[PDB]
């Protein structure tokens, strides 16, 4: 019941909704337990040189450097095959619609984008999200050492990669050992609040 | 100075970016252990009775039953003024611009159209947000007991008595699924990040 995390980074020209493109789509999946049930699916997604010229000098340097602003140049995918590969690759791992939520650092970055132009994708994910910075946030407040003793981070697939390893380090260190607490003091605690 | 976390929740006539209005925002800042440092601020905006038209049944019944639609229409408040207020009470408690991240449940949503309408705001609070849905559905898979055993909620579908659930909800997984203060050893850290 309820075995998959569904992990997507994507790459824009830029953050503003009513003019960026997305260039590039990773997706993998994890069971509840963040073992990777797959080699997942990365795509770059074509945009035109008008689009790409948009692109302020911070992002055209980073994309250039990466290599995607050629591979978006010479890709022939575009967003309708872009959505229907990562939607196919979930469907071999998640079973029901509504169900697996998306996973990652600042995802609510990457649903805007989703939600803007791939609107299958989006309806077939929980409208729920695992936003692995936002326990960054509570360690950097909560447990200093924790979040000053992240694992080193090093392109959407391998971003995800890191945001999974990232949650593997914060359940190892920020959160309990199973089972968790007792029934009795789980209740006691919800009665107080 | 990382105390502070801004917690804002909104009312909407739907969640339609391209055509949706916000009706309703609420803010309440806490410092890092969740205590609330002031009375916080809940303004209803004025939308055009065209716009609160177009509401889905379950929406408008909703926004009907709480009072919300008819606050609406009575609203003199505009965005502009809705923005300002809301970023001048959160001004009072953050000294810093891009320091506070914005905490609630599927925080996202809310986000979206404080992007949309409120680009000072967006541009105040740091782009990282604390979403407690997303302990909510860890402990969901890690921890049952701790999910089925959440505090019962109000429910008000009004963005302040929102905002205080959303707190109530933290502070709740704070004491469950969280180790006890200071946390792991520097060198156990470091052995468990090694391995990783
Ligand atoms: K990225
Ligand atoms: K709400």
């Amino acid at each position: 019941v309820r075995d998959e995390l569904v992990w997507i980074d994507c790459e824009m020209t830029g953050l503003d909704l009513k003019s960026d493109r997305l260039i590039e789509i990773a997706v993998l999946v994890t069971d509840a337990d963040l073992n990777i049930l797959g080699d997942g699916l990365d795509v770059v997604i074509h945009a035109d040189d008008e689009s790409l010229s948009s692109m302020v000098d911070v992002v055209k340097q980073m994309h250039a450097r990466s290599g995607l602003t050629e591979e978006v140049r010479r890709s022939t995918v575009d967003l309708a095959t872009a959505e229907e590969m990562v939607l196919d690759y979930i469907r071999g791992h998640v079973k029901q619609a509504k169900t697996a939520p998306l996973a990652g650092n600042s995802i609510a970055t990457d649903r805007g984008f989703i939600a803007r132009d791939m609107p299958k994708l989006d309806d077939y994910l929980h409208y729920r999200m695992i936003d692995v910075s936002s326990i960054k946030e509570l360690c950097r407040r909560w447990y200093p050492r924790i979040y000053f003793g992240q694992p080193e981070k090093g392109r959407a697939l391998a971003d995800i990669h890191e945001s999974i390893r990232e949650l593997k380090y914060y359940r190892a260190t920020a959160f309990v050992p199973q089972p968790g607490p007792s029934t009795s003091d789980i209740a006691a605690i919800a009665a107080e609040l």
